[PDB]
């Protein structure tokens, strides 16, 4: 089966202008334009993507990369409210299909993360999934960003998606207490979980990879964001190039090149669909080109090899 590399791209990222011209398209098969936000009434807040979606699509397509619009809650409870209301649900489904057609995208990605009353709300989420699947075009791609092991998705869910992107990161990282938010062991167990418990064929299961981490270091308390999150580019900037080949330095935990490489290796060695990346823009800049994580994924998943013309 064909391997994939699905990269998330935040279209309203502060570093967009500067970094967009550097996207390594040869190492990507799909990109998820980051978030048209779902509103309580089923309508979409497309402010984070409206200004660049068309331009991103033209570029992606020029490099034969598929582009999907990723959807997530506008604010807590809004995505749930939308799917729990019949008319708002039908409106939402029409908006997604319409946005996808209007901007000539290849599909859409569902990133539903309303954890309040998860089990109670799942039947309505399924009703939503079934609907989108029925309303979408046959050729339109339909993917989803999912959690593993800690939340049930049942065994029906899987069949409606071309690719299931496992968010194997942020594990136990929102308290004091430094932790590795994306360990190798958790990555492997998450993959197993979807194949053995959610009964999803390995052929559509894709392992998520983080191009960022967290730091509980006192010296970086202002460099990290809202939740102590820090980009790989930030990690190299403050911790030095030596950080590129480790998953931890002091109280800063992330995924260095060896681990990213090893996760990619596991994917290939066990015939999974491929890998996914949360935020391509978080990667190192060209000042550290050789230490870029996308190049590690590229060397593992999209290695051209030695070839010649006139075969
Ligand atoms: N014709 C091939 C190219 O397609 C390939 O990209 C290049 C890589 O070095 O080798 C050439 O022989």
């Amino acid at each position: 089966s064909l391997k994939v590399v699905i990269g998330y791209l935040a279209l309203d990222d502060w570093e967009f202008e500067s970094l967009f011209p550097t996207i390594e398209w040869k190492y990507l098969t799909h990109i998820n334009a980051s978030f048209a936000r779902v509103k309580a009434d089923g309508t979409l807040n497309i402010n984070p993507v409206r200004k660049r979606i068309e331009s991103v699509r033209e570029t992606a397509h020029k490099h034969n990369v598929k582009i999907l619009i990723s959807l997530a809650k506008n604010s807590p409870g809004e995505f749930t409210t939308a799917i729990n209301d019949p008319k708002a649900r039908k409106e939402l489904i029409q908006q997604i299909i319409a946005f996808t057609k209007e901007y000539k995208l290849d599909g859409f990605d569902i990133d539903y993360e309303e954890y309040d009353n998860w089990d109670k709300n799942f039947p309505s989420l399924l009703v939503f999934a079934r609907g989108l699947y029925l309303a979408k075009e046959k050729n339109m791609l339909m993917t989803c960003a999912v959690n593993s092991r800690w939340l049930n998705y049942g065994t029906e869910w899987e069949q409606y998606f071309d690719y299931i992107n496992l968010m194997s990161y942020d594990r136990g990282a929102f308290t004091d207490k430094p932790v590795q938010h994306a360990s190798y062991d958790d990555f492997v167990k998450d993959l197993k979980y979807w194949n053995e418990q959610c009964r999803a064929s390995k052929s559509k299961i894709v392992g998520g990879l983080p191009f960022y981490g967290y730091s509980w270091e006192e010296s970086l308390q202002g460099a990290v964001d809202d939740v102590r999150g820090i980009r790989y580019s930030g990690i190299l900037k403050h911790l030095g190039n030596e950080a590129a080949d480790k998953d931890n330095i002091g109280k800063t935990y992330y995924n260095g090149r060896p681990t990213i490489a090893n996760k990619c290796k596991f994917i290939k060695e066990n015939d999974y669909a491929g890998v996914m990346i949360w935020q391509l823009f978080q990667d190192a800049h060209n000042d550290n080109y050789d230490l870029k994580l996308i190049n590690v994924v590229g060397r593992e998943m999209m290695e051209e090899g030695h070839h010649h013309h006139h075969h």
